[PDB]
């Protein structure tokens, strides 16, 4: 298992990244340190998330203690719903570039296909609780994307949480000048996703599996969810592997050919997740770990179902 993939754009991404949705900002920077001084080479990040300055303290500071090169580090962000707009994408980007320390990102994403209404507020909504969309839609949105490309700003655009018909839509783009490098989805034994990655990956969009664990730590998790960590089947698994089960589902979509963005902040578990370069699941350890997809998402979206892009229909 080698570390990296190359993408469409030319340039190699490591599989294995840090995840950062919900990492405290007082615990982000020590969790980034961390998991560059055990070998990670890739954050995942976004705007949303709140905390960008902080994971940008980590890097800048492993940087100036040489203990790596900016070259070797391979920095996701995304462009939140909210800034969709032409005259909006760069600014956006920009933001996100000072406040994570970077002069370009390697990698960056539509975070989801639906815009927003700019203004302050991540999810503006009307009187009656429905998110205002944008008008602009994601070709137009993509077009600011290539862009980026142009100026310096990133190495390479993508999308996530987009579906088969909207990444076909990009692809049939008139005047399409760069292909999504990537479709970043959520991924897991819960949620297998067979058809969109045979897709992406026949087109060479590379596949980033979100939520591998199964998001324990999500908001709005309730009692009766199906638990990924808990699960005696996938425990059986582990245990004849002398793994983990965190580590299995971590394993489990590098053996896919996808990148996969586990999120800790706690020191021993950054280290445990990067242990998965040293063990192989078998193909009835592969097949029986996709059959436990029920089409479970941590990420659903239910506040968002009546927008023109809402993706999962
Ligand atoms: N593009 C999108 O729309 C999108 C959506 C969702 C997620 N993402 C990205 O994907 C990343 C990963 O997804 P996620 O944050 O939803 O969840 P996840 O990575 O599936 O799970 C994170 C949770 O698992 C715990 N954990 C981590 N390693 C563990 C281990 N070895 N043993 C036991 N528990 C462990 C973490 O606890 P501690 O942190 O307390 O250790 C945290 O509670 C996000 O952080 C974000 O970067 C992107
Ligand atoms: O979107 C992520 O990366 C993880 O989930 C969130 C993280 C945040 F910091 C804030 C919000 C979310 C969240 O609600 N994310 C879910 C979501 C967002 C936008 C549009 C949709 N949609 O289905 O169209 C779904």
């Amino acid at each position: 298992m080698a570390s990296r993939i190359l993408l469409n754009n030319g340039a190699k991404m490591p599989i294995l990244g840090l995840g950062t949705w919900k990492s405290p900002p007082g615990q982000v920077t020590e969790a980034v340190k961390v998991a560059i001084d055990v070998g990670y080479r890739h954050i995942d990040c976004a705007h949303v998330y709140q905390n960008e300055n902080e994971v940008g303290v980590a890097i800048q500071e492993k940087l100036r203690e040489q203990v790596v090169k900016r070259e070797e580090l391979f920095i996701v962000s995304k462009l939140w719903c909210t800034y969709h707009e032409k005259g909006l994408v760069k600014g956006a980007c920009q933001k996100t570039l000072s406040d994570l320390k970077l002069d370009y990102l390697d990698l960056y994403l539509i975070h989801w296909p639906t815009g927003f209404k700019p203004g302050k507020e991540f999810f503006p909504l009307d009187e009656s609780g429905n998110v205002v969309p944008s008008d602009t839609n994601i070709l137009d949105t993509w077009a600011a994307m290539e862009e980026l490309v142009d100026e310096g700003l990133v190495k390479a655009i993508g999308i996530s949480n987009f579906n088969h018909l909207q990444v076909e839509m990009i692809l049939n783009k008139p005047g399409l000048k760069y292909k999504p490098a990537v479709n970043q989805i959520e991924c897991h034994p819960y949620l297998t996703q067979e058809k969109l990655i045979q897709y992406c990956q026949s087109k060479g969009i590379v596949v980033t599996a979100y939520s591998p664990l199964g998001s324990p730590d999500r908001p709005w998790a309730k009692p009766e969810d199906p638990s990924l960590l808990e699960d005696p089947r996938i425990k059986a698994i582990a245990a004849k592997h002398n793994k983990t089960t965190a580590q299995v589902l971590i394993r489990f979509p590098m053996q896919r050919n996808l990148v996969v963005i586990p999120k800790s902040v706690t020191p021993e578990r950054i280290a445990e997740n990067f242990k998965v370069f040293d063990f192989e699941l078998s193909s009835q350890d592969m097949t029986t770990l996709l059959s436990y997809n029920r089409n479970w998402r941590v990420c659903g979206g239910l506040s968002c179902t009546s927008h023109k892009d809402y993706p999962f229909h």
